[PDB]
């Protein structure tokens, strides 16, 4: 039953949370966590790109989403405002992890991600 | 307190819901909302569309979300998986709905989206 979101700001490698010690998930300062709490999540964010004038290499601007040791969900599109994640169930030992193409193509203010335990939706209408 | 959750489903036209009437927003059976509780909202979905290989002109697919009559964000990518949405601060009396480039463009089978009414995240660490 206990709320549980966690939302990890890129500018100051800081996650944000319901409280001290968020009874679903483990968070480590690197941007990664584990899900400690079997259940169905939402995984969320915003990668903000930066301009393009600005970028120097030739890699093409992907995101992708990892749980333990395989791809989730990869995200691609040409530099723009990229929204991530969506509905996932997910279990307890559940590593979750962004891998970015290149870390010069992302705008580290207003980048961030996380999770939020789901409660059931059991009314339809 | 009370978590408040609803999810649209695309393929059905129906809300799954928290609760038989949540107190935060009020829905649409065409999918969109009125947000009756001010507070910070995670807005999310997956926007499904039509293979490339079946569109056959040059129009580009393109999802917008509103609040009211404002765009809160503009999303495009070359007619992939298209995750929505973001963390809003939003007011009671705001209304927020999509709106498409091109209807054909969507697939409304696993196309969905909805809003989270977010917990307070005072801890950080």
């Amino acid at each position: 039953i206990e709320s549980c979101m966690v939302k990890f700001e890129l500018s100051s490698s800081k996650w944000h949370m319901t409280s001290p010690k968020p009874h679903c998930v483990n968070t480590t300062s690197d941007g990664k966590l584990k899900i400690l709490q079997s259940g169905t999540y939402l995984i969320y964010g915003q990668v903000i790109p930066v301009d393009k004038k600005y970028i120097k290499d030739n890699a093409p601007f992907v995101v992708q989403i990892y749980k333990k040791n395989d791809v989730l969900q990869t995200l691609m599109n040409d530099f723009q405002i990229l929204p991530i994640g969506g509905v996932y169930e997910l279990h307890a030992g559940d590593n979750i992890y962004l891998k970015f193409n290149s870390k010069d193509h992302i705008q580290k203010n207003n980048t961030y991600w996380g999770i939020i335990l789901m409660p059931d939706l059991p009314f339809i209408s």
